[PDB]
Parts: structure tokens; C-alpha cells; sequence
């Protein structure tokens, strides 16, 4: 039946080795909403979860015409990257492999061409999710904005910040609760000079001001970042102290050992996770992108067995019922579903949205 769940270390890790899976079966009038690079529909493990709803929002040219290939056609949401699929596979994956919440319907928002994106797409990617009614939306991209101080021009980020303020304000709204991945670059979030350090160099800072991991950063988004099989906060993870944490593999071996020694010594199969891919078959990935959707689709499960209207009510839901481990705070997805507690330019350059 589902031939790779034992590769899905990652899986088990938040599923109790499976139990949740027997615990509930969602209706489909639940969706998730996957602001992404797109989906390869076809993929056997997901076809069957696909919803009625999806948008390109690349403009023609894609990131700042780098990409004459895309056309800005509003129906053209194939994923030409990989990473969406990937994602996908761990809301949704009902087959070889499966997902947190197996054939859970989703709904696809393409806000990357094949390699950077950028606010003003995903703000619309935002609206447009909410305005289909998906009730809880995953974003497993990102970028830091520094939104206060100047850059050698003497502005800031904080118009792109309000941007995105604005596009959250409106998804909750319309009952829609936004999941958001932390950076996979190893900052504590709330240090601002080790923040304003790693921005300096990919920008020209004139007056340091504060910097954020947007759009996790916002109050009312759950922001994710991610743990290895030890339950450790993964290397590559930012870390955040009012974040929940899921698996998103490691990269500390493939350090130290370098790629041969991590492929022929098996490091991968414990390290990194393994999901559905837009060639049709999977792949081995790592990143705070893996464990956004975890959060995501557990989230769905519980809108749909708890009628939760209020996101409100549903951050605080999850954060209660998210067990420690080692001071963080883990999905648990059965914890969840029983509810204990009741309620040079570059990828960093200003202005480039990156998949986490």
C-alpha cells in the first residue's frame, strides 16, 4: 500500500509512528492553500487531492524579466522547479508515500518561475488563497526586511513589510490563518546584530534598523522553523522563540563528511526527508519548507474535525497542544487532534523571495 513510508522518518516522527492517521479523516471541504512554485499535478501521489482553485501570479518575464519563459498566463501552475511538489507531498501525499493529512484537498498558488520571487506576488498569492476560501495557507518562502534604519540609498524595507501586513490583515479577515517558514540560515531572530551582520553581505547598510523574516514575523502567522531526527533544532534552522518546530532534516553531516561520503554512507536517509517531486517519482530535501506544510496540514485536520472558525483561536489551539522538546515546541499531530488543552544581486538581495 504505501511502499516508502518506512524511508519517512519525518513522518513518523510527528504522526506517532502513524497513529494519527487512524485518528481522523477529513472532509473535503477543508484546503490548504500552497503559495509555492506551482505543482506537478499528475504526480500518482497527489492527483487525487488537487482542489478546484489555483493561480499563477509570476508576471511575464518571471523575476525582473530573468525568465523569458514565463508567459504570466493566470492558469499556468505547473512547477517547473520542484520545490511545490515537494511541499505539496507533505501536506497531501496519499500513496507511496504519505503526507501529514493524506488526500487533503489543496489548492495551488504559483509565485515562482524557476528561481526568485517576489513580495508583491506573494501578497497577492495571499489574497487570492483566502478569497477561495482556503482556510489555512502555507508559505514555505521568504526573505529579510529591514525595516527600520537606511540602506545606502537612505530607504528601508518597510513598504514591503505593510505590504505583506496588509495581505495577512486581509486573509485573517476572511477566517484564513497564514504558516510561515523561518529562514534556513542559522539566525536567532531576535538578535538583531547578528540579523544586520549576515544582511551586510548581500547589502549596502547605512544605518542598521531592525531586521525581520517576513512574512513569519508577523503576530498572527504561525512561523515554523525545523528539528532533525534528534529533535534538535535543525543546523540550517533560524530559530524563533514563539515558533513551533517540525522535522526538516540536517545538513551538519553532508558538512563534515562532503557530498560523496554522505551519499555512499547512507547519511541522507536519516538526515534529509523524502517526498514527492515534479519528475513524478521523489527525492531526498531538507529545509524549514518541509516542515511548514506539516504544521499546515495538521492545522487543516483540526479546522475540519473541530469546525474552528477563528484563526485566532486555532494559533493558540496548536500552541497549547504542541508538546516541548528541549525548550521548543514540536508538531505533535495526535496531541493536536485530541485537544487536551481547549481554546552583486542575490537570493538575499532586498526584494527577493527565496524558497526556504
Amino acid at each position: 500500500s504505501h511502499d516508502f513510508w518506512d524511508y519517512q522518518w519525518d513522518m513518523k516522527y510527528v504522526t506517532n509512528n502513524g497513529e494519527s492517521y487512524a485518528l481522523y479523516q477529513p472532509s473535503k471541504k477543508i484546503s490548504v492553500g500552497i503559495i509555492d512554485s506551482g505543482i506537478m499535478e499528475e504526480h500518482p501521489d497527489l492527483s487525487n487531492s488537487l482542489g478546484n482553485y489555483f493561480k499563477n501570479l509570476v508576471p511575464k518575464g518571471g523575476f525582473d524579466n530573468e525568465e523569458p519563459d514565463e508567459t504570466g498566463n493566470p492558469s499556468d501552475i505547473v512547477d517547473k522547479m520542484g520545490h511545490g511538489t515537494e511541499v505539496a507531498g507533505q501536506i497531501t501525499a496519499n500513496g507511496n508515500i504519505l503526507g501529514v493529512a493524506p488526500g487533503i484537498t489543496v489548492n495551488i498558488y504559483r509565485v515562482f518561475g524557476e528561481n526568485l520571487s517576489k513580495s508583491e506576488w506573494v501578497a497577492r498569492a495571499i489574497r487570492r488563497a483566502a478569497d477561495d476560501g482556503n482556510k489555512v495557507i502555507n508559505i514555505s518562502a521568504g526573505q529579510y526586511l529591514m525595516i527600520s534604519g537606511s540602506y545606502d540609498d537612505g530607504t528601508n524595507d518597510y513598504q514591503e513589510y505593510l505590504n505583506y501586513k496588509s495581505a495577512i490583515n486581509y486573509a485573517t479577515a476572511k477566517g484564513s490563518i497564514v504558516v510561515a517558514a523561518l529562514g534556513n540560515d542559522s539566525l536567532n531572530i531576535q538578535d538583531n546584530q547578528t540579523m544586520i551582520n549576515f544582511l551586510k553581505r548581500f547589502r549596502s547598510i547605512k544605518v542598521p534598523g531592525k531586521v525581520v523574516d517576513a512574512p513569519s514575523v508577523f503576530e498572527d502567522v504561525i512561523a515554523v522553523g525545523g528539528i532533525d531526527g534528534y529533535g534538535n533544532i535543525s543546523d540550517f534552522s533560524n530559530i524563533g522563540a514563539d515558533a513551533i518546530y517540525a522535522p526538516a532534516g540536517t545538513t551538519a553531516n553532508f558538512k563534515k563528511y562532503g557530498q560523496d561520503k554522505f551519499v555512499s554512507q547512507g547519511y541522507y536517509l536519516k538526515d534529509w526527508l523524502f517526498t514527492t517531486t515534479n519528475t513524478g517519482w521523489y527525492q531526498y530535501v531538507y529545509g524549514n519548507s518541509f516542515a511548514t506544510p506539516k504544521v499546515s496540514g495538521a492545522l487543516a485536520l483540526v479546522v475540519d474535525k473541530y469546525g474552528i472558525k477563528n484563526p485566532n483561536q486555532l494559533k493558540r489551539f496548536l500552541l497549547m497542544n504542541s508538546p516541548e522538546v528541549n525548550g521548543n515546541r514540536v508538531l505533535n499531530i495526535v496531541d493536536l487532534l485530541n485537544g487536551k488543552n481547549k481554546a552583486a544581486n542575490n537570493r538575499n538581495s532586498r526584494g527577493a523571495v527565496s524558497v526556504r
